[PDB]
């Protein structure tokens, strides 16, 4: 139990939506010795320091594009959770190199620093937009995922495990659509912005995502891309829920947007393993030191999937009606 | 036209490179053709086979911005073909592929803007459409950078476009030559990854010609996609070696069963022409562009809402016998 | 005037930034206003609140010279407001503050010279005068770099000036909003560092207006200091929360009891005008400048040999009630 | 006693005024195993190698702006004395970035290299021009001081202590005013250059500064800014001493110059601790591992100072007349 | 015997002429645990992986100009053979900075990475064009040689030995003249290109060079520049051998070419030591830890040479007639 | 002529530097002379000894490209004299010598091209001919870079030439001053490395004058070699100290017994003039050059097939007494 006692954890992008919730979770449910937040903004860090005001907290101002800073910050760290990223799809289309520097080079630097400091386990956050991506954001995350999975080939004086957690949209994420609509409805709610009527997405709550990352830590061998089984919801039903008696307005598909998202590509189903409530996409490459991904560290058994499996949000077997959504807010 | 123009091609010693250089020397009045690549061996050999005063060779890496800045001085047109393209090797050396393909694209763009290059065409691949392998992901990032670079507006406008096509019949390190080696080496079996494998096929000459036409058509920002045939890998092996049997070696790291050239999710951005497609930019530039009409006054039209250019459902299929005519 | 001019502001999403952008959009004919900062969240929100075609947003870091070189293309005026400004946090993250504030200044200067920007104004702080904290030391280095940059003489002359003023009432992450939060959160006590604490106070609108006038006055090389009121911190808390009592939390890392805007040791360099001061450069440029007469033909005069603009002995004091009118 | 036996010491800027005197002191009064000089100029190093010709000496050509070079040079070092710097006030005003690169980035690199090589103790030289600075030189030194003090927060496999020594003008320093006047008087001595008649400064001899650094090593805990109690002298009395019957000439205040210098800012008196013949300005920040700066490693007791203490050169309690100066030359 | 058992070896430029032969030699004649090829080209590495198809092989795509990549690749390595280089003399004259970056900075990076990873022994390949060089290629190799020899001064937690192997032209080297003529004779053989009639060179076979490097590993102390005793051949006799009845054509001396090559400069004879079939040019500098280069690790005794010794290819005591050459091909 | 020209000299505070600056100030109408070097001490002293408005001092390192890019703005002529030249120390600090001499050359070239400098002359040494020591190897690399840089063809053509000569009598840190120190220090013995030691000798004024003439003659690409006398080291010590005896300390790390200025293997590239030699480039530039005729219409002729300019077989020998006249 509690396989995280007296551990020092560092989370890049710790001031974000996932970050604050993750930090709260670790402080409340684990015996972790220290939690280090690594991010660039002094404003968000100053406010987070006040909000949490916990002696087990440490704040480092730093950029994941800065290898030297990461090298210094990861000293004495046991576990690294990599959540830092530029995630705005349309903005990434207009500022591709910035997204590339943060998401791709950021991954490379975090990996490098974790190896140098002999971190034990590392989990990087992916996204469904990284599966058969069409937008730059997703492309950078795919590169990131490939880097983290591949990093398990290294063999230093100390062993470091690198795994990835991939899930869909986070309900109420910082700068996401949910908060956007709630605000529009709060102001006047005259007409709700709708990209396309066919728009569908996977949905997971902040708590579910955070808990999934934590459990992934407990069962990972290193090299896995963990995918949780989650519900899908149509953007039209989402709007009516956040504003019952309010007219919608089609604004058109934004730059680099998909109508439906994928979490486990059809072309990679042969690498996928199913479990009670989650999947594991095995590495496409072979490590010098093989591993059995069918049995987690929690002794959970997994089975291969069908030769034509495709985990998409358009044909999901589970959904959420406007009433199920409200039960989250 | 390339009349009295100076053209530089990164990765000029490769399969596409040598064919492109030959075509430019023989069919245009380009004043100077610069080859930019790392290997002194290939450049020494290419200088011998292309002993032409119009040629100039620069040893250089696309990961080296200062070197590119120097080499692109006085250049009018830049063709970006340098890349790490072996899918399996990119899976094992992801950062190397990222440095060459992604940072290389960034450096070329930067050097082209600095030297006020007029037109730039970067080579893309169908592996960059809804990619699953690292190589394809790096090319998608490359494509996004080149398209985005059109937002720049310096003293001299620079146009950046992309050319995306499928597998090049018999390219350096590809399957075709590999199968020819086995056949000529008296192999008793032909290694087949998966019986369902399908691919688009374009000849080296077709690719080069398409790139040259793109130069004449481009406004900057387009991803040009040629209409080319597909071919089941089973048929290809059955043609290059009808006798010898085939063994199943299994799908290699990062491979797709079928390739996409125009994703369904990007249908709305596609414009169809008689012999090709243009995938319009997903972003809006400072100055609008009308991609429905090429610089050659060719008119294009939107495709069907459910359209997708895939190799598994292509209306054009390369005949196993007609393939031998290409070899 | 900013008539048909292109202006770029680093740290454009901050308190000064948004107020500056609004003022330029509403009171000038600037053709384009570029916001350059790192956060996609703030830029996405600012784009929504400033849905104006005159706006352009660039995601970028001032620690990134290549990014600045690109973003400043075609820019006429650059306002440098990007910085790490939290005094206590800079003490704990000194190198981070040094990278942003000092190297950031160096990169902006470099990019401005490369792109032949006409005028540049960098924001300074009174914490940079006879500094004791790391933040102030980095701003002093920044100020020195900007003043020194005027020695350059390229194809296009670039003027670099500095604007130095005190605490901005209610700036992002400052005390005022913090006290408002407590008051509206039903706090039973107001945290006071030291009963002797004194500070200069300027409103966001006053700061922005002063920067705009500096642009019209500057020859390049000046450090502009506005004549603004001082205010005992005790009075400020007594105004924002007359009821609730105040607790003494003690002086924070790197704090001064009173701030200086014009050091006594720099008196001889100061020139007084009706509404402001100019601290002349301590160095002599290749081409002399007469700071006694602004570009607006305003005449200034030397100050007293023992002069020093401090917040503890200011002849102007902000009335605790008059402060509420600013809030 | 002799807490420096069999130790390897590296001094950046070892060919300078402080450097040569410091090296001579260590070689003559300690059982140090080896002394490494780290500086850029081959001429000064070649001449110093001949002048000292001591087998315990090692010379490395290198720049403190060069992290890789520092990383290599500090290998196997136990103690690092950082004296390298651009110190010409007016020149720093004209070449601010150069002063910044050497003094600030130089400090960052030395710190980085000392941590990587597990150096035991490090002392960086500050200056009174770093207290409430007005000139760029002083500003860079203040940044340097802040970096060295802050570096004590790190906790690697090995512990490194970082302290700072701050004192006034060094009599006869390389390129300073004393040598300047002596030369003018040697040539013809027609008229002595005087910036301002009110000019006052703190004065310490090369030997006193060097000895102070050495003793600071013996009593430091890491994090301190050591300040020695030293005399003050008016520039007018200084001139008459270096040229009794010679007329002076007011040339005016040079770029970035103060009339009087400060060593312990009034605003930091609350951090200051007084001792028999020196002060300790405690860190403004709190380290994860607290320390008691009231009792040195030499068991010397210190007391807090008055709430309005201000160690300035204009109101010093001790001075030096033209006769006291001559007793130094 | 077999002083290389269970060792991990990394060879930069492993896909080249020397590289493939060296790898074949190690795999066939030693008990080495693993051999890592480090080079840039994916094509050559893909083909070499197929050609060798040995489980003891590992391939890393990487540039010696890339320190971070080298740092990563050399992890866990015991022996490093540095063969990567730009070696085309005329091309180096036209692309001097490229040759400098690869050969000089490449050497610096390899040295740096080997020290960081505590490699035991390192051998860099030199060339006779590095002795009293006139062309840029040779100048860069001379710099490289100086760097490797000098690197023996370092003293880390682990000791690393750095030696250099210098020999003449390799018969049939990739892109060399032999393959060139064979091709011309294969096509039509109308006229053979001849730079100058006086042209002479030292000649060693691929196998001899590779074996020499291996034996050098077994007898090196670190700091040596090993030179093998090899035959000399006139370019005219070389041509007649590769094409008996074919007319030659004088094309003139190419950029940066010598008529005759030197392997042991007259001015360094005082540092040279002779052995049965090889020489050792001792370091020009003195290491903190002296070494006796007169007795190898194989107990082979060496004697100083004459005060006017000059190992040139024009006055060699051994040569190869067109018949001796054919006995190599 | 240097009429109204701006000249920058790297390593301007050195022996060659100060002599060059004095000569330019006194014999030309150069409008501005910029000294670029690292040491504030030497620059402060040089500014005092050269208190002339035509002078300008930049603190900077040739290893710093950005600093060079800035300092060379508006410069017409660049003289590159910065270097690490102590042979023994370069052997012990090889990478340091490589960074300064080789990368320094690369940066100067890069900055000169960027700022469109008209002419550049880099100082070489006879130790760079058939070198055995690291120092000489770095200078050979430097020479190769400068010659090669002439292939560039930007908006403004930049000519790069090299000046190679022997030991400079009494240069900073050289033997002569060292022997003078001993003699004036009442030394009982003079350290001699080897009784066979021979060297070429040129005075500081001769070197400076030759550099100035090279500027007037150069087409770009030449390595200029002056005809100067040789001198046995035994004679030099016998002149500076006839009384005191000499001890044999042995050959120092990296020393040659005799120096070469023009290698036999480069004979075919040499052109002889009345007072000097030109070693033509080993490479062919985009645009040919006729080195047989200088810009001063001086005609040169090829040398003998077996020619080699060495110090051991020089037809000119410095008289031990005639040397004292130089001292
Ligand atoms: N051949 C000869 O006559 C002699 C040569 N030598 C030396 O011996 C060594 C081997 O020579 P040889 O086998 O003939 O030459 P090759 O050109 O056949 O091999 C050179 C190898 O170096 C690799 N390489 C080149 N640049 C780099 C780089 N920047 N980073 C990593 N790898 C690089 C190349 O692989 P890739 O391009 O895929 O990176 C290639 O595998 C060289 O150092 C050469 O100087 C000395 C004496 C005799």
């Amino acid at each position: 139990q509690n396989m995280l006692d007296n551990q020092t954890i560092l989370i890049t992008g710790g001031t974000g939506s996932f970050g604050k919730c993750f930090v709260r979770k670790v402080l409340d449910t684990t015996n972790a010795k220290k939690i280090i937040v690594y991010s660039r903004d002094e404003l968000k860090q100053s406010e987070m320091a006040m909000e949490f005001n916990d002696p087990r907290m440490r704040f480092f101002i730093g950029d994941v594009r800065d290898l030297e800073r990461l090298n210094y910050a990861l000293e004495g760290v046991d576990i690294c959770i990599h959540a830092a990223a530029l995630k705005h799809v349309p903005i990434a289309e207009y500022n591709p190199l910035e997204c590339i520097k943060t998401n791709i080079m950021g991954a490379s630097n975090v990996i490098n620093a974790c190896l140098k400091n002999a971190i034990s386990q590392v989990i990087a956050l992916s996204t469904d937009k990284a599966a058969n991506p069409i937008n730059l954001y997703g492309a950078t995350k795919l590169c990131s995922d490939k880097l983290f999975v591949s990093a398990n080939n290294f063999k230093g004086s100390s062993q470091t495990q690198f795994s990835v957690v991939r899930y869909g949209n986070v309900v109420g994420s910082r700068g996401s659509v949910v908060p956007f609509f709630k605000k529009l409805v709060q102001n006047k709610a005259s007409e709700i912005p709708i990209t396309d009527i066919r728009m569908t997405r996977f949905w997971i709550t902040l708590d579910e995502g955070v808990s999934f990352v934590l459990k992934s830590l407990k069962r990972m061998h290193g090299g896995e891309i963990f995918v949780p089984k989650i519900p899908s919801m149509k953007m039209t039903d989402l709007a009516k829920a956040l504003a019952p008696n309010t007219p919608t307005k089609i604004i058109g598909i934004r730059p680099g947007e998909k109508l439906h998202e994928v979490m486990i590509p059809k072309d990679e189903s042969h690498l996928a393993l199913e479990f009670e409530d989650f999947f594991i996409i095995q590495p496409t490459i072979s490590f010098q030191t093989p591993k059995d991904y069918t049995l987690t560290k929690l002794h959970e058994k997994g089975q291969k999937v069908a030769p034509d499996f495709e985990y998409s949000s358009h044909n999901n077997n589970q959904w959420l009606e406007p009433d199920d959504l409200l039960k989250l807010l």
